[PDB]
């Protein structure tokens, strides 16, 4: 109801988001496992009759969601700053890239990372995340060979840990002189600085 | 009962860990929110009633798991390679020994990591865990005012970081020309060099 604010007589005032958007949500909050019709039906406002104008239940919006996710970072590897110049140049280019995609889209790659189950969605989520990671990995194989990366660390324990760095982000990252976009922007000159560089001077 | 082996006659034959390590699997498995002491009498193989000569519920079997993951941890602080010799040096191995710790407690600091909850217990953890942080980065500023760490990286962004990549290993971690320990040798060097040098030859 419209509640007292106590300030001269004012009071306050007593679902605009997508079915996928308030899915994604309840997925994060509860885990998808945990996660029923029932949940999904009293977030969304609708009943699960309504809901099947929509999707089959919450397996197809885990699908919709975790495809959205691995499109973007998928996506990343085709770009012309990843498929063009020195193998470690397309590295960079990717790992920069990467901050982008999980800042940008947070709560479905949250959930992408998440997935641990035995659905065919899942299963077939774990599969792209393999390739992509298969990808990456061939990327930095393909600097160490230029000689633009170390050789001293194996390729894909050195791919593991950089993903490890990178999808950290998803735990402490909170959205807010440029005008907008300057927290983004440290945060992917810093990943890159530290994955290329590491912290000594 | 005894399974046939098909090999000539011979079958199959038809709770020896302790009550802690045995909560600790059901909670990695569940989560803490989701384990009920049913699923811990069910698989401890004893009854509630029984429970009570150990502890008072969950909430204690929680506290003394993530305790020994936070002793070992701050156990790191201040050992003498911690404590002694350039801000660089004590930085370098107080990484090399959170890896080792999080390889030899993988469990314990796997529940550490998990904590988002809100009873004292959990509370109590995030403190702790916070502790640690600040203390990590009041080394990684000590060295950075030394001149041994790079300057265009903030402290506590490059820690987050850090801390990500180190965190990471419980994800991917599965314990196995040295006898013994070459992989874990083998992870805690990877580490160093890429926190200290980046991929970069």
């Amino acid at each position: 109801g419209r509640e007292n604010l106590y300030f001269q007589g004012m009071t306050t005032a007593k679902t605009p988001e997508t079915l996928l958007s308030v899915a994604v949500q309840v997925f994060i909050e509860r885990g998808y496992d945990g996660t029923s019709m029932e949940h999904l039906s009293k977030a969304a406002g609708i009943s699960k009759s309504s809901i099947y104008h929509h999707v089959t239940g919450k397996e197809e919006l885990l699908r919709r969601a975790v495809s959205r996710a691995l499109d973007e970072l998928f996506g990343i590897l085709d770009e012309e700053h990843a498929r063009v110049g020195t193998a470690a140049e397309r590295l960079e280019y990717v790992v920069r890239r990467m901050v982008e995609v999980l800042m940008a889209e947070l709560p479905y790659v949250t959930l992408l990372l998440r997935v641990r189950g035995n659905t065919g969605t899942e299963r077939w989520a774990l599969e792209r995340r393999r390739e992509f990671d298969h990808r990456v990995a061939a990327l930095l194989k393909d600097a160490a060979a230029e000689g633009d990366v170390r050789a001293d660390v194996e390729v894909r324990l050195a791919t593991r840990l950089v993903f490890g760095m990178i999808n950290s982000i998803v735990e402490w990252y909170r959205p807010e002189s440029g005008v907008s976009g300057a927290g983004e922007r440290e945060v992917v000159d810093a990943v890159a600085r530290l994955v290329f560089g590491g912290l000594r001077k």
